[PDB]
RNA sequence: GAUUAAUAGGGACAGUUGGGGGCAUUAGUAUUUAAUAGUCAGAGGUGAAAUUCUUGGAUUUAUUAAGGACUAACUAAUGCGAAA
């Protein structure tokens, strides 16, 4: 099966903390998530690698995907 | 032998008030730029895009540092200064 890596510790009663950043401009948007030192990058998805207009690098519809 | 003492003016004095001024000192974020790490393909900019920047790593996140300016929010028909 799938090798997680989150650590070696489960629980639908134990949760687990993910620090994300939001920076939003009128022109592009970022989404960051990192551990709760904010010193370990994870996930950084932005509106830019999610369209293909350099206006919509913005967008509401960027932002959801 | 020298008028009063001008809701005239000059001085003394008394607590007090002010972003008045001159030297010191002292911060605070932010903008840059640099280090230390962190990823990952796009950043940035416009109505749209375009020159611009970028896996000899950008934008990005954390810590920290250097530097020059600036004094936010409180800051309002409120204050001070002859005015600037
Ligand atoms: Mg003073
Ligand atoms: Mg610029
Ligand atoms: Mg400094
Ligand atoms: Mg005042």
């Amino acid at each position: 099966e799938v090798i997680s890596y989150g650590p070696p510790n489960v629980g639908a009663n134990e949760n687990v903390f993910g620090v994300c950043h939001i920076m939003a401009t009128w022109n592009d948007t970022f989404i960051h998530v990192t551990d709760l030192s904010g010193r370990e990058t994870l996930v950084r998805v932005t509106g830019g690698m999610k369209v293909k207009a350099d206006r919509e690098e913005s967008s509401p519809y960027a932002a959801m995907q």
